[PDB]
Formats: C-alpha cells, sequence, structure tokens
C-alpha cells in the first residue's frame, strides 16, 4: 500500500511522484482528468468500485463516455466551473449508477500541482 489518507490537505504535492503502478496502491479510487475531461489515469482501486478495466478507459472523456450519471450540475458543473476558475477543492456524496450496482460514494475533486490536470477521489461509505 501507499499511505496516503484520502481527503489529506497536501494530497496533490504526494500524489505528483506517483506513476500508474504506484497509483494502483492507494486505498481509494483515483482518476486523473484533463481540462476537458479526457481520463489520463485511473486506478484499479476506482476499477473495483465501478467495474471499469482501468486500462480500456485511458482516453475517453469521463463525462460523455464513461460515466454519463456524472454528467449533471452536481458534478460535472462543479468540475467545469473549477476548470474555468483554474480553481477546484470539493467534496461531496454521491451515487454511481450506470450500468453497475447503485452505489454511495464520497467524491474529492482536486486540481493537480500540474497546469492543466485534475483528480476526481473516490471511496466507499
Ligand atoms: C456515474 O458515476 C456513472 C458511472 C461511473 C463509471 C466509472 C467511474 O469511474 C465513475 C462513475
Amino acid at each position: 500500500m501507499e499511505h496516503v489518507a484520502f481527503g489529506s490537505e497536501d494530497i496533490e504535492n504526494t500524489l505528483a511522484k506517483m506513476d500508474d503502478g504506484q497509483l494502483d496502491g492507494l486505498a481509494f479510487g483515483a482518476i486523473q482528468l484533463d481540462g476537458d475531461g479526457n481520463i489520463l489515469q485511473y486506478n484499479a482501486a476506482e476499477g473495483d468500485i465501478t467495474g471499469r478495466d482501468p486500462k480500456q478507459v485511458i482516453g475517453k472523456n469521463f463525462f460523455k463516455d464513461v460515466a454519463p450519471c456524472t454528467d449533471s450540475p452536481e458534478f460535472y458543473g462543479k468540475f467545469k466551473e473549477g476548470v474555468a476558475s483554474g480553481n477546484l477543492n470539493t467534496m461531496f456524496e454521491y451515487t454511481f449508477d450506470y450500468q453497475m450496482t447503485p452505489t454511495k460514494v464520497k467524491v474529492h475533486m482536486k486540481k493537480a500541482l500540474s497546469g492543466d490536470s485534475y483528480w476526481v477521489f473516490v471511496k466507499r461509505v
């Protein structure tokens, strides 16, 4: 395991050093998106929650293709405003339900340390 706690204040600095391999060691789901919502990284833990195969979703658009249930003001709406503002740090509960058993999760979205990338972190509640 990589020891990092969900919701940690300095999480973006810690994750900056991790490769896809290390990301797979986290205790929670982690997705990295570009400013358009394309998936740059997707870890094993997120795959465990959602059923998606991590290698098969990289390169696809999270909001349009992979996770249309997040296409709403409550999720996508918050992401887009964060991208526009260049600042994002929000935590909320949500239910993932597209092609899967409805699963309640806690979501934390945060701007990454690099210019135009964004993290989505996910854990069961
Ligand atoms: C709602 O959340 C719908 C789908 C979904 C699929 C994959 C991932 O990672 C999150 C959400």
